[PDB]
């Protein structure tokens, strides 16, 4: 009896968690009353030095908006428990005429690149992208909804019939940058070292509004050039920074959603696929004790696997022991049991 | 005893092999004496319906050149035993001051896409890519060496552009290439420059040239694209456009492919580009520990590789970096990046 269990865990001590208030030990200082029941993470892991988490935030939210947290962490086995802090609930769009679906599509495309690459790099952090433009027209902040203000990519208008800007990716093995457009102007990023050109022409669509479509390029270091044919130019101000190549190690991603009253999405589930990712989810509504949206038994149970080492990680779940079981593990990592007759 | 064995094999009947003369059951017709000793494949498999192979050819060779074979096959587990038919032995380059190194770079990048994608598609074949160019110039063939004449991408020379279409597949591999370095024109130097543009998604893929350490030849990138209506655009005098594509069909659960090293006898220079292309988790690389010494002639019918292919004569439970474990119950080593039903190395 060694069943596949619905938890995130680790083979050894070499792991790292990226999360939000539900695993942010520092949030307790900002709330009254002061206790840890808002967390799904067990408080014994607070001192572990293996968690980079921030209340109200997500990796995607930090990537695109001024509400920035510098998520930073290193490990062989990466675990994610965030994403909810940019959801349909927030109803983000650039204008009144925008579309939240475009932004849900972006969320899904972004996290796909995060997960794929964190299966091959130990280290994730942010860097500020140095960009230079001689057409000093400032940035406008041309995309706002409530307290969410877009600052990556930056907008540049022309001031002192074609606009360009230089940017520089440095210090990391590989970087994610956003390349975006509103769905008649084109947008190119050009690597001057390699000669590779990435671009986006604008084209209409039938079932959406009018908002910023982003693609997330996984780029090398180099001296780049952002170019545009018409008036507006978009350029990266932030990048996910990948370091320290490792043997392929699937990441673990926990479903980050609200209580059913608020509207959530399944874009991290879409992004999380085999062989690079295992998706864990409770079989219940998120019903928190601190408030309705924080401190749930189902998700506390999933995260409880971080309190011990486990042998084998599979699509069905985690097997603690490496010898025998009654189910064949799919897409395994670690020392895995057989389910043959012996 | 259940060790990781050095063979290519299959979990069940659902498999397919892509290869060359060393698994070409026809060809016996075109040689004298008529003996199957030239193959590393076992003749018993000749009527399996699961081999697409052609003597003298390789997938990369058919992709790029006039010497075309329509490689075609479908299976959950895919095995490749080809590649040697484009090697430094052939010493290909376009012009006088060309570079084979560039074409090995090209080889490595092509097979990287082939193996990655045959991990997630059942069916592989070739489609001809039809293109419309409205100028007077023809698709001329200026880049060849021996009996190898480049026909993909095409090469048009009178801003010039041409339509092209990707139909018949879920996804396609097409070449986007340029010549390295800056070409001269009326004192002023200019950069080689080619874009492809999807008119539906709006995505623009492009290449411009740069200075890199002599050896001026065609640098290709191999884009994995969806069906749609495309535009090939040039900012230089010359236009390049895809004439063939690798055609992927029938999405499948992730199933690592198996690649067998394809080299010559050591008297001829081979390359390791398929090894570089074959990496975990999407590919397992099998190679013998000896020099290729063939029996029909020096380059055909080797013991080491005949041994590796013999695993196709039976079903095997578990596939891993170290090799194929036949049985799914118990073993002495822990399988790395396993596929199938794998044994434990634990003490019961
Ligand atoms: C070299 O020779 C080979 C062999 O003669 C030639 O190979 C053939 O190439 C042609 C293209 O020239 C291919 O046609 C296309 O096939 C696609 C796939 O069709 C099959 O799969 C479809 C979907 O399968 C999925 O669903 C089923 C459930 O129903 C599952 O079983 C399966 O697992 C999948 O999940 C099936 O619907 C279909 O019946 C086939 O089984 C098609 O998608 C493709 O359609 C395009 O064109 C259509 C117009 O006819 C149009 O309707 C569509 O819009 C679409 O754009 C098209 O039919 C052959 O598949 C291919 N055969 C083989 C054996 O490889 C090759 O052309 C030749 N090359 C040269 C250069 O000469
Ligand atoms: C992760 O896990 C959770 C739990 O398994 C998944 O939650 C389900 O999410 C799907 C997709 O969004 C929902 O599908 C909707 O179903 C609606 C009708 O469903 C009724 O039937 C269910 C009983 O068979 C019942 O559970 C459900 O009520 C639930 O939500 C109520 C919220 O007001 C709450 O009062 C109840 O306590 C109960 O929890 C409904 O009566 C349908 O109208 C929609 O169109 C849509 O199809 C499921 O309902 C969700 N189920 C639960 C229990 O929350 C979640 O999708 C998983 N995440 C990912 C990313 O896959
Ligand atoms: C598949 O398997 C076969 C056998 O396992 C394997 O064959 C080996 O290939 C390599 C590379 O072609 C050969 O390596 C050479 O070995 C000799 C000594 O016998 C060395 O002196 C050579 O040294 C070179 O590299 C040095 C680096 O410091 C240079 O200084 C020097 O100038 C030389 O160029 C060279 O490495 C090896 O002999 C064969 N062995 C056999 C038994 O054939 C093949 O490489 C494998 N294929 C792949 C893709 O891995
Ligand atoms: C070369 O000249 C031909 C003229 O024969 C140009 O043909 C044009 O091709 C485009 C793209 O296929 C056609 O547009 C398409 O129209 C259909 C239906 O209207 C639509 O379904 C497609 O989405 C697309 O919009 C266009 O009609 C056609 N023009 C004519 C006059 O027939 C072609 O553009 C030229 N190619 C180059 C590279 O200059
Ligand atoms: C899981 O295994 C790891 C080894 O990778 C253990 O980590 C060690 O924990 C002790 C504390 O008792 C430290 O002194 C070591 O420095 C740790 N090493 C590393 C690499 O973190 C960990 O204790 C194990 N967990 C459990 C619950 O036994
Ligand atoms: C990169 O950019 C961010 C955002 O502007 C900088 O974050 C600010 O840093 C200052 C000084 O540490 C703080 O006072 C602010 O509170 C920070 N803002 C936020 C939203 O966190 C960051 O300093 C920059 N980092 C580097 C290395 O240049
Ligand atoms: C996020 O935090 C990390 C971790 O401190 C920062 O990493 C430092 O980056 C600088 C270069 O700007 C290096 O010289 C340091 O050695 C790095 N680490 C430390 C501990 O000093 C990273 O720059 C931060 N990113 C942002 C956008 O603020
Ligand atoms: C931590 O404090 C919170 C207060 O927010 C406590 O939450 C209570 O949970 C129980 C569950 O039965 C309810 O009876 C209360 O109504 C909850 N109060 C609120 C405001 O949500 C929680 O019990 C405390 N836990 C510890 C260990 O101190
Ligand atoms: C794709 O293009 C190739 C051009 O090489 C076609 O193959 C040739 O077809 C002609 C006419 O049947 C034959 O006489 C030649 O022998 C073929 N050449 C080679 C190298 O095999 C092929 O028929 C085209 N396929 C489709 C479906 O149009
Ligand atoms: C598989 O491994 C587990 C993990 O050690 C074994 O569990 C032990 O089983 C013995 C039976 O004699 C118990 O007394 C111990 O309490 C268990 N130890 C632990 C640490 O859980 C299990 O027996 C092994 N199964 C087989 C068939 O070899
Ligand atoms: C979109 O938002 C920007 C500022 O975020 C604003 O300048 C602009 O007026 C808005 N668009 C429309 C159509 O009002
Ligand atoms: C902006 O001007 C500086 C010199 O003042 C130059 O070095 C830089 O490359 C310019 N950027 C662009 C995009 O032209
Ligand atoms: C792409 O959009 C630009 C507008 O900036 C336009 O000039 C061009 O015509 C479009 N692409 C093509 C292939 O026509
Ligand atoms: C995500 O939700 C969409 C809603 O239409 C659904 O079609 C899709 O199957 C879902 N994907 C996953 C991975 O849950
Ligand atoms: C596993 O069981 C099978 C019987 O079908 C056979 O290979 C052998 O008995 C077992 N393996 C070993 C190594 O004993
Ligand atoms: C074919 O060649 C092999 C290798 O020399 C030889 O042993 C065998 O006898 C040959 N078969 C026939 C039918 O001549
Ligand atoms: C490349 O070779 C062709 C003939 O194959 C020759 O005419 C041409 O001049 C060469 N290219 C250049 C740039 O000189
Ligand atoms: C590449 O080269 C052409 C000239 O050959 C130049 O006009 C074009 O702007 C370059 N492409 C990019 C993206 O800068
Ligand atoms: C291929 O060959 C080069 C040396 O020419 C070597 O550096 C590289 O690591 C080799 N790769 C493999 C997979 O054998
Ligand atoms: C492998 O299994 C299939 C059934 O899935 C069977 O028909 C076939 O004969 C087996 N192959 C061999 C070589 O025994």
């Amino acid at each position: 009896y060694n069943p596949p269990t619905n938890v995130v865990s680790h083979v050894n001590g070499d792991w790292f968690l990226f999360g939000d208030s539900r695993s942010d030990c520092n949030h307790i200082g900002n709330i009254n009353p002061h206790n840890y029941s808002y967390m799904d993470l067990n408080p014994a892991l607070c001192d572990s030095g293996k968690i980079s988490s921030k209340a109200g935030n997500s990796i995607f939210r930090s990537f695109h908006f001024t509400d920035f947290y510098n998520y930073t962490g290193e490990g062989q086995q990466i675990i994610f428990y965030e994403g909810v802090n940019f959801t349909p609930y927030h109803a983000f769009k650039c204008n009144r005429s925008g579309s939240n679906d475009i932004w849900m599509q972006n969320k899904g495309l972004f996290y796909t690149q995060v997960y794929k690459n964190m299966a091959v790099y130990r280290s994730l952090t942010f860097v500020n992208v140095s960009y230079v433009y001689n057409g000093s027209a400032q940035a406008t902040a041309f995309c706002k909804s409530g307290s969410l203000v877009l600052n990556n990519p930056a907008y540049i208008a022309p001031q002192a019939t074609k606009v360009e800007a230089d940017f520089y990716l440095s210090g990391c093995d590989e970087y994610i940058v956003p390349l975006c457009i509103f769905n008649d102007h084109s947008q190119y990023y050009f690597n001057k070292d390699t000669g590779v050109i990435y671009g986006l022409n604008s084209t209409e669509t039938i079932t959406t509004g009018f908002d910023l479509n982003c693609h997330y390029l996984v780029l090398p270091s180099g001296n780049y050039l952002a170019i545009s044919n018409e008036l507006l130019l978009t350029v990266p101000t932030k990048a996910i920074c990948f370091n320290k190549r490792k043997d392929f190690t699937p990441v673990q991603v926990v479903d980050s959603r609200w209580n059913n009253a608020r509207q959530s999405d399944n874009m991290t589930a879409v992004a999380c696929q085999p062989p690079y990712c295992y998706f864990r989810n409770s079989t219940t509504n998120y019903v928190g004790v601190y408030d309705i949206n924080h401190g749930d038994a189902g998700f506390t149970s999933i995260l409880s696997g971080l309190l011990y080492n486990s042998s084998c990680f599979s699509q069905q779940g985690v097997f603690r022991y490496d010898n025998i079981s009654s189910v064949w593990p799919l897409y395994p990592y670690g020392r895995c049991p057989t389910a043959a007759d012996i």
